[PDB]
C-alpha cells in the first residue's frame, strides 16, 4: 500500500542517482 505507492519516489531516487553518475 503505502510502500507500494511511495515505491515510484525511491525508484526515481536511484534513477538519477545511478545516471547521474
Amino acid at each position: 500500500g503505502i510502500f507500494s505507492k511511495l515505491a515510484g519516489k525511491k525508484i526515481k531516487n536511484l534513477l538519477i542517482s545511478g545516471l547521474k553518475g
